[PDB]
């Protein structure tokens, strides 16, 4: 019932619902089952950096995501989000793990919206950024394991105190205010996302994957979305 637009970093391939054979990241538009791919060399305990873009005028998704000294993997879709979001939503974070496992560290996380109408001067405009999440983060929904706080960091999913992630965990963490991605007035719409990010396994095959996500402001982790659905799908469809 919920609906998700969401940019994967996925770290697991489970290719009987569609993955490749690697670690890839996907845009995935209402399905695990993502429109795109493109192969991610992950570094097991490296600080990647994702970004995400898209306007209204090229109806283009994209993302880039990189490590330093590293070559950056990068995937589009063209899709009008128009014509999948609801008018307002909320944009988060999720991640898991299953039988195989992961930290689903979030160092920081920055997020821009832009509506810019025919009125002269008139854009409406949302900003956030977190370098430093704290115990208590009143302008974040933290949703399943996802805990604030630890080393200034947003954990998505369960890890111990000795530091060693725990498999079966699902987190997601939403900007408390819902985001206007479409006014009838508009001209151009556009928003970004950047995080940054530590997956760090004791395994040979991490999993399961971040995902930076946009759904209906009401979205809550789906049951059963642990693992391979990473937090967004109620299934594999
Ligand atoms: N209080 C919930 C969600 C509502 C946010 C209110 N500041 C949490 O633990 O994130
Ligand atoms: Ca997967
Ligand atoms: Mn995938």
């Amino acid at each position: 019932a919920d609906t998700i637009v969401a940019v994967e970093l996925d770290t697991y391939p489970n290719t009987d619902i569609g993955d490749p054979s690697y670690p890839h990241i996907g845009i995935d538009i209402k399905s695990v089952r993502s429109k795109k791919t493109a192969k991610w060399n992950m570094q097991n305990g490296k600080v990647g950096t994702a970004h995400i873009i898209y306007n209204s005028v090229d109806k283009r998704l994209s993302a880039v995501v990189s490590y330093p000294n590293a070559d950056s993997a990068t995937v589009s879709y063209d899709v009008d989000l128009d014509n999948v979001l609801p008018e307002w939503v909320r944009v988060g974070l999720s991640a898991s793990t299953g039988l195989y496992k992961e930290t689903n560290t979030i160092l920081s996380w920055s997020f821009t919206s832009k509506l810019k109408s025919n009125s002269t001067h008139e854009t409406n405009a949302l900003h956030f950024m977190f370098n430093q999440f704290s115990k208590d983060q009143k302008d974040l929904i933290l949703q399943g394991d996802a805990t604030t706080g630890t080393d200034g960091n947003l954990e998505l999913t369960r890890v111990s105190s000795n530091g060693s992630p725990q498999g079966s965990s699902v987190g997601r963490a939403l900007f408390y205010a819902p985001v206007h991605i479409w006014e009838s007035s508009a001209v151009v719409a556009s928003f970004e996302a950047t995080f940054t990010f530590l997956i760090k396994s004791p395994d040979s095959h991490p999993a399961d994957g971040i995902a930076f996500f946009i759904s209906n402001i009401d979205s809550s982790i789906p049951s059963g979305s642990t693992g391979r659905l990473l937090g967004l799908f109620p299934d594999a469809n």
